[PDB]
């Protein structure tokens, strides 16, 4: 779940 | 908010 957080900050 | 969710899921 970081990971998908981390990516979807970037994905805005 | 990148940083916060670093942090939040450091905190746990």
């Amino acid at each position: 779940e970081l990971l998908k957080k981390l990516l979807e900050e970037l994905k805005g």
